[PDB]
């Protein structure tokens, strides 16, 4: 009992707010001040990249398309007017280097104007159900009022990975060439040999402190951490590494039932067949203490005493309950997997 039922202590995190979630289940493994509104500084570019990823996924444009820069000269850091740059290069400037010029150029290219691009950003905020995030600019600079939170930023990270995988794949690139010049990925954790980190966005600003949204995997398990208002330079990577490491040590993500697989069969009355195949219409992912998988139990309850046809595909006919130590930890609709017409 005592060791199988212990709640692990959480490491001290030297930051104003953080959260650690599992990418597949959405389970929150740990949190402190995760909903407090803070300035995300350049984490904003994570949403910029999300919008761009969605546009490219919809086929609005492709990586090979050329973008013409429009309306500093002493720094090869600013994009010069008239300059033509492939989308492939601009999006890496944003994702790897958090380049400000690239954000503006891509905003105009994808949405016509920066303000219209910001509207799209805030539309996605609402589509993702984020309650503590609002944007003013596409780069997070002349926007003293932009805000997000540890939870919301983790959720944006989750959406990037989930909704636009082709955009997310770029984040693990350690290096790229912007017009003949080699540039590094600013996310130092990519070089950490201890974890398998492949994202996402690190930023710092005097006003907002250190900020990082990171994602790492171990096997098929993936965690996302957002640490905001990091207090010191030496903790900028270390604090999230500690959190991710702890997550992998004490928790495990299981996939007890896949979509379309038969969890159970039940007799059907008045139908074209006498047996209904029952399961789920969305994959089930559960995050439980590591080493408890064998104790996980599943059962179901039907809505009615008997099933009668007709039954539509994905029709809800009951509840599947997942439990551990007698605690129901997850409940899902139990659905009919194959249509059964009246007959």
């Amino acid at each position: 009992l005592n060791i199988k039922t212990m709640i692990p202590g959480v490491p001290q995190i030297d930051a104003e707010s953080y959260i650690l979630i599992d990418y597949n289940s959405g389970k929150v493994l740990a949190e402190q001040n995760a909903d407090v509104r803070r300035d995300p500084a350049s984490l904003t570019k994570m949403m910029t990249s999300y919008v761009i990823g969605q546009a490219m996924k919809a086929g609005k444009f492709k990586e090979t398309d050329l973008v013409t820069i429009g309306n500093k000269g002493s720094s090869l850091m600013f994009l010069k007017p008239g300059m033509q740059v492939p989308v492939s290069q601009l999006i890496r400037d944003i994702n790897l280097q958090s380049g400000n010029d690239a954000c503006v150029a891509m905003a105009d290219f994808a949405a016509g104007s920066q303000d219209a691009f910001v509207g799209l950003m805030n539309s996605y905020v609402n589509a993702l159900g984020l309650k503590n995030t609002h944007f003013q600019t596409v780069h997070g600079l002349d926007a003293d009022g932009q805000y997000s939170s540890a939870r919301d930023m983790a959720l944006i990270g989750q959406a990037l990975i989930r909704d636009v995988p082709n955009e997310y794949s770029i984040y693990k690139e350690k290096e790229f060439t912007f017009n003949g010049i080699r540039q590094l990925n600013r996310n130092g954790l990519l070089w950490d040999n201890s974890l398998n980190v492949d994202g996402i966005k690190t930023g710092h600003t005097d006003k907002a402190g250190y900020n990082l949204v990171a994602s790492a995997t171990e096997g098929q398990m993936r965690l996302i951490s957002a640490v905001m208002g990091g207090r010191t330079f030496k903790g900028r990577e270390a604090e999230s590494k500690k959190l991710l490491t702890w997550g992998f040590r004490f928790f495990e993500t299981v996939n007890p039932l896949k979509v379309g697989k038969e969890f159970a069969s039940e007799p059907v009355w008045f139908g074209d067949s006498d047996r209904a195949s029952l399961g789920v219409d969305k994959d089930v992912y559960l995050t439980i203490p590591r080493g408890r998988m064998k104790d996980l139990k599943a059962s179901y309850v039907l809505n009615s005493s008997e099933l009668h046809a007709p039954l539509q595909k994905n029709q809800v006919v009951g509840t599947i309950n997942f439990q551990l130590d007698g605690k129901t930890i997850e409940q899902r609709p139990l659905v009919v997997l194959q249509e059964i017409p009246e007959g």
